[PDB]
């Protein structure tokens, strides 16, 4: 069958206690599937969204997770072209109006009335989790769901900033935050898109991970006192494109006076409180662009999707059981997180 | 002929005192053209220049002015296709390298060797002026050479800045700054581009003006308390495309919260040691670009000229004498500029 | 109610005989809205159904038209976002699957599995006609539905096409076909979209008819011997953009002769086996791009709705009775139909 | 010295006798390098120039070539930032007007007045031949010449026409040609700038060199009897993006049945006589771009130079003597070259 309790990690108020325990299994609306999450990435927005580091709230008691990769064990009675045992994958935004301006151009993350997976959506920390079939991932048939769990935040996220920063084949990417859960894909995606990735990382592990991954310059934040000057000699006047996926804000600056000349610095992370004070000077004079990237839409889905299915990308996971969810959080804030972390729902 | 000495705006040091006295007259270079400029726009990068408000140094002395419109009276050896005679623009960019990387893609404006007339460069607050003959704008025969000169700095920005912010015909465009020098040009090249043109600029004038010159809403900062719901109604969901012509920085950051879901916010005005500070996470959940713009290149140059030889765009100009040029920067900090000032070198 | 039997043109062989007889009212499927169609605009691809002039086949018997202007009268079960009373638009584009790589990136015209109104599903020449809730146009209540009714075909292809053109503000757009049924919209979408609009066609009525639409330029092919150096005087240099809205090959041809270097010749009608004979060295040494362009998405489809909705698109129509249809394609096939007819489904 | 004699190949009529004789050095005019070319590249161009092939009048008599890496050996008095034995490349486009809107816009290549090597202008079949410094390419030190003079033309062509069909990572690109002189360089720019490059191309050694350079599907059309077919499955829906650098114009037509929808066939191979009559149903109702691309700018030029410098392209080259030159035209026509010849000019 579909059984009536599962296991998930829920927790009731902003920074409190995050419970395994058993909740009611969700039934799936008229659109929604419901897909039993085998196993699901742990995304830094997943630590934002238990912390609320962000301006919107989320849905109290929430089951978080966002990155969910499972089979489809039901679906509604409007659900179209679906089949039971199919792989879906639960991303951020799990569905959209689909009417809206925004959602008609192709815009269908910064919808008004988008569904969140993991914020306003009971997410994919949880064994069965529903998700609009619509916005669904298509995942391939055998297809390691744990490899590929990772690619459904972080992967679009990644893929749709460095279609975002215009760049061309052979143009610099700085990739700031490189050996994270974002950057370490953010470095296989631009390089399999043809460009010359530096990557600005550091503690244990970051620049080992990164030079696994295929980086050509690393620049190690703990270590270079002068960030901006080591990425305007590396790339010889400054990076092309940037790609902000750190959580500091002072990175998200400096990412700005280190782009190139008529460059664009893409804002990808998300930290607390943060604002993006750019010298106006400066970036008029450089003509830089500072453009802000939401999570892909479901041509990106695909095309990531793709791009991990020729084995172009690569996550580097830690599978761990769900049960050690508030051992990852604790792990995350740290920095400690080399590459990705997955949890195995059913351990 | 052409004579030995000219009368000319020049200070010796920043913020000091503009003296309109006997300099003498320029020898054009093997690539430069030596033009006798009639009349020249008076920018607000000029009052920059003066205050040393900007990171730069200026080349002192300095004769400011970097909107000439003049005949060719003389020319270099090295100087191919031009006629002594023909009408001739000193824009800001005075010339260029035409050789680097940006230079060869067309970014002419944003190459480390770029010259800048009005700061770099002896610029057009005096009869004859001196400018590299590749940057120099081809004005046309039979045309006002006092209602040419705004379109010089004014006209180019303004053109290459709405072909900056990704907008489409229908799409709202805020014009931060709509009465001033650059707003009311802005304005202008919006409206011929196909654009719905709102308008945020406040004092005596300024609405008046900005209707006159075809502008759709009208938001004055000094009265209404919110700008950015303001502009959040006017245009339904925010401004699709905003072009920053204030010298204020807290219209440069409002700019960034009334603009729409997925539009661009250009920073062309450049206030003193101004910081476009940006919300992160609003910037990147509504995908919302900040893309500075610098002076147009030879193409913008010959588009915008072209606008204007339709009579599409028309700057209000008010023609003072070269000698009032000192009490035109007093009252173009007092915000008290509607429109465009152009001086008579003659007088 | 909704009545069980209506009045529609049906035809049961291709170029056979249109009858205006009573046919049952369709059923709206579950995601189906059923229209009352008030008025509907005749396209020139009604009479390529009629006669079979293209290479996929339609689906006999049919009730062509696809440019149904009418008010929802009753929605199936799974519609969500439509009202009973509201004002919806039947577009050549029924539906399409909203699945395939091309509907995820928005190209939901070039679509496998798209249904299509007018060929593949009975259209708009019926009073009451089913469409797909979700490709539907959304038509603003209080629209005269006359009016709007040529711009669900005419407007939104002409539209996309002057979009597919990469034309900027001020730049030449030779429409060819100025005054058909296309051309006299994408005319006015030109001129509201900033371009200088040349217009070649010919015939009674046609000159005067452009000239009152806002053209620039006219050049009647069948007085201009030399179509190509006509529109390459006026222009100077060609056309920076063409738009084929022509029902002739030979213009196809000559389209790609007066184009500008680096131009772009958009093909929008679909003579009946014409071929776009382009020389390939002139294409080469000039970068000419041959854009096919289809009709228009639902972001385009809103787009050119707003830009009605304005007042600056006002398709020229004659309101006749439906029953008149057979008269109106033998006057569409000898090229009198000046602007657009539209057929009174009710007469 | 600079010698008073040179040996240069040089024919006096359209496909006449090729006379490797000797020639007087010409002297440098005021914008023009001397570079003794020590190696060139001989490009199909020069099979067209010779027999005549194309519309456009060649500069009889004519040292053909146009191709040519060299040092310079002497500069003229206006050549600015240049130094006596500097690496220099004569590319199609020995020089442009660098002024008419195409040339300001970047497209120096579509320029009425654009001075062509080894057309208008004696090119680089021969020691010692000027060249425009402005346009002259900069072959970085310590650059084997052999190996970067065949990207002086196939190289930047083919990468201005992967840039030309708006390919995105990941997306199917079908090089028709791909084991010719330009094709063997399209597939390595491709896969360089992350496409999956399909190769259609035949006879001896064709295939072999195809699978070496680094190709995923190679469609032979010696033994293809469906070519367009064997390119709907290899692609699954046809190719993202087509690259004609092919000498014939069946493909040329087969190239526009085998694209996918919305995508973009690129002409740049030019045969005698040739056009692309392509299917104007089939290309609208596709939404199919067939864009014409001519020889890159100097940006196009330095980036393709700088793939090079790289590693990444590497030209399959033989290098013979210039004494050779009249059997390699007739290998050429042959289509029995497999890769690139160059010529040693002191061979
Ligand atoms: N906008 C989007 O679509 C989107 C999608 C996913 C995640 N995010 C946001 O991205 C952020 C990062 O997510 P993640 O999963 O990569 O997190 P993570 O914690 O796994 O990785 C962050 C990385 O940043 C590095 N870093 C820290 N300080 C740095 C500095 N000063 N300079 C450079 N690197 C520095 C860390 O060492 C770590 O390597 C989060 O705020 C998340 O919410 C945004
Ligand atoms: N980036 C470029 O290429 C470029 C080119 C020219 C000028 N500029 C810069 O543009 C700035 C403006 O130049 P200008 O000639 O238009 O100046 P101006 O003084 O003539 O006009 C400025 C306008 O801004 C209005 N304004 C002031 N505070 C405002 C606020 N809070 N909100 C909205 N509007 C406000 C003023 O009332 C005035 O109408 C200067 O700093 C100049 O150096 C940049
Ligand atoms: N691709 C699309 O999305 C799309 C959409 C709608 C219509 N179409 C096609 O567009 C074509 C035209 O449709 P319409 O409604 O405008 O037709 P129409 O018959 O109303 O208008 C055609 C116009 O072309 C003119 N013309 C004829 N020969 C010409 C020539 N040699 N040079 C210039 N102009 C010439 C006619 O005089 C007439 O003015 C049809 O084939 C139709 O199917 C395509
Ligand atoms: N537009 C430009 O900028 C530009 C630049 C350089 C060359 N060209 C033109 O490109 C053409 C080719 O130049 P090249 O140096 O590559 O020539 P080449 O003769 O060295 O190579 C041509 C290749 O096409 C292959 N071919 C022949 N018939 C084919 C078919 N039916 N289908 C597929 N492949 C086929 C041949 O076997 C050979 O592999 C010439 O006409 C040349 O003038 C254009
Ligand atoms: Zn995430
Ligand atoms: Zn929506
Ligand atoms: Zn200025
Ligand atoms: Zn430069
Ligand atoms: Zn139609
Ligand atoms: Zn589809
Ligand atoms: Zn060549
Ligand atoms: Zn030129």
């Amino acid at each position: 069958s579909i059984p009536e309790t599962q296991k998930g990690v829920i927790f009731y108020e902003s920074h409190g206690k995050l419970e395994y325990k058993d909740i009611p299994v969700p039934k799936p609306k008229a659109n929604e599937l419901l897909i039993n999450v085998k196993y699901s990435g742990v995304c830094h927005t997943d630590l934002h969204a238990w912390h609320g580091d962000w301006p919107l709230p989320v849905k109290l008691p929430l089951v978080g997770g966002h990155e969910g990769a499972g089979v489809v064990v039901g679906m509604g009675e409007n659900v179209k072209g679906w089949k039971i045992g199919d792989y879906a994958g639960i991303k951020w935004l799990n569905g959209s109006c689909m009417a809206c301006e925004y959602c008609e151009l192709g815009n269908e993350s910064n919808c008004p009335h988008a569904d969140l997976s993991g914020y306003t959506h009971d997410g994919s920390f949880q064994q069965y989790a529903t998700a609009d079939a619509v916005q669904a991932a298509h995942i391939p048939q055998g297809t390691d769901l744990a490899q590929v769990a990772p690619i459904l935040c972080a992967g679009i996220t990644v893929y749709k900033a460095l279609k975002s920063a215009n760049l061309m084949a052979g143009h610099w990417v700085a990739i700031s935050g490189a050996a994270g859960g974002l950057g370490s894909l953010a470095v296989q995606y631009a390089k399999a898109m043809g460009y010359r990735v530096l990557g600005i990382d550091g503690g244990e592990g970051k620049e080992e991970l990164f030079r696994s991954i295929g980086g050509e310059v690393f620049i190690d934040f703990t270590k270079e006192k002068d960030i901006v000057g080591a990425v305007l000699k590396a790339t010889d006047g400054g990076a092309h494109g940037v790609i902000n996926v750190s959580v500091s804000e002072a990175a998200i600056e400096a990412s700005t006076r280190y782009v190139r000349a008529n460059g664009t610095t893409v804002l990808v992370g998300m930290p607390a409180g943060a604002k993006c004070c750019s010298d106006v000077f400066n970036q008029v004079v450089k003509s830089i662009s500072i453009v802000g990237s939401y999570v892909g839409n479901r041509a990106d889905t695909r095309e990531a999707l793709d791009f991990f299915a020729r084995g172009l990308v690569k996550s580097p996971i830690k599978v761990v059981g769900l049960s050690t969810l508030p051992e990852i959080y604790e792990k995350m804030e740290k920095g400690q997180i080399v590459g990705r972390y997955v949890v195995d729902t059913s351990k």
